[PDB]
């Protein structure tokens, strides 16, 4: 009954900023070589002050009181926001519910934006604290999301270019103006007592946080503290993911598993109990919502696949429910 550690190994994706095109193919070899085995690695040397992103985030979870929980709280938890289907405070039910968490999506989402005009799905304006309650945090926040979407765009190279496809082969559909990319800065709290109904027990009797999922993303970027708690499922039962809180964990979403014909696989993981103060802040790699890449097979001479092209948007909104409903709402 023991439990082995997987091999996520830590890739020096910095080669992916730059120009020189060799190094950048060296850099896109480790990541094919990880998405093809546990599909988890490490991107380091990424160039994210990630020391500031946990401070500003420990400062933003530790001061919001349960008035402005309520006044930013997403429509799971109040009636009266009904917009707020993905933006907004998550509560934590104490007692029975440990995690909280508060979501944002792109800035660029205003009432001035088309898309909220035309109020199509996923898309909504952010809501924000006070300023003056959490001064700095909004500008802390939306700064953080530019900049991952930074290292974003780069991996979004270094994975094209393991495919055996042109740099910018995903990243062309990642743009500033509709990225469907989100934030959520999780924090998972300490306890004394833990309550038992926050935790769930996996059919081989791990105690758990969060069961068993595929992300809903192209790929995820994430930032964790130094707490260990990921699991991903191999053929030989889960496998412990090292923590690291100096890189930005990377794995790929169930969507770049529709289009590579599961080449890339999107890793099974869960989240195991752990009674200790963390945070988790995931950046979700989304594209826009009328984004739609062609799906091919890298195993097949030709590469041709039958599989039909997807609508990112559609793909998102389905797969955000279908979360909520298999996993619980978070
Ligand atoms: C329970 C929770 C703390 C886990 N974290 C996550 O983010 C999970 C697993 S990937 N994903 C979501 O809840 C989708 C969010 C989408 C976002 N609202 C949006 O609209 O884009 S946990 O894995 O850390 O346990
Ligand atoms: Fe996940």
């Amino acid at each position: 009954g023991s439990v082995s550690k997987a091999n996520v190994p830590k890739i020096d994706v910095s080669p992916l900023f730059g120009d020189d095109q060799a190094a950048k193919m060296r850099v896109a070899q480790q990541i094919d070589a990880a998405s093809r085995d546990t599909g988890f690695f490490y991107a380091v040397n990424h160039g994210i002050n990630v020391q500031r992103l946990s401070q500003k985030t420990k400062e933003f979870h530790m001061s919001i009181t349960p008035e402005e929980k309520w006044d930013l709280a997403i429509r799971a938890y109040n009636k009266e926001h009904q917009d707020q289907v993905r933006a907004g405070y998550y509560l934590s039910i104490p007692g029975k519910k440990a995690v909280e968490s508060f979501c944002y999506l792109n800035p660029n989402f205003t009432p001035d934006h088309p898309r909220i005009q035309a109020k199509t799905p996923t898309h909504e304006v952010n809501v924000w604290p006070d300023e003056t309650k959490h001064p700095g945090f909004q500008d802390f926040a939306e700064q953080y999301y530019w900049d991952v979407f930074g290292l974003s765009s780069a991996l979004l190279k270094g994975y094209a270019l393991a495919l055996g496809k042109e740099e910018n082969f995903f990243a062309r559909h990642f743009k500033p103006d509709d990225t469907l990319a989100s934030v959520v800065l999780i924090r998972y709290p300490y306890l004394d007592p833990y309550p038992e109904a926050a935790i769930k027990t996996a059919a081989d009797g791990t105690k758990l946080s969060f069961e068993w999922h595929e992300d809903v993303s192209l790929i995820t970027v994430l930032y964790q503290s130094n707490v260990q708690n990921l699991q991903v499922e191999t053929a030989a039962g889960y496998q412990d993911i090292e923590a690291d809180d100096t890189g930005y964990l990377i794995n790929c979403g169930s969507y770049m598993a529709h289009l590579t014909n599961n080449y890339y696989k999107a890793p099974i993981h869960r989240v195991k109990w752990v009674n200790a103060e963390r945070q988790s802040l995931p950046f979700f790699v989304n594209l826009g919502y009328d984004s739609v890449i062609d799906p091919f097979d890298p195993r097949e001479p030709n590469g041709k696949s039958d599989r039909e092209p997807l609508s990112y948007g559609d793909y998102l909104q389905n797969g955000l429910v279908s979360l909520i409903n298999k996993n619980g709402q978070t």
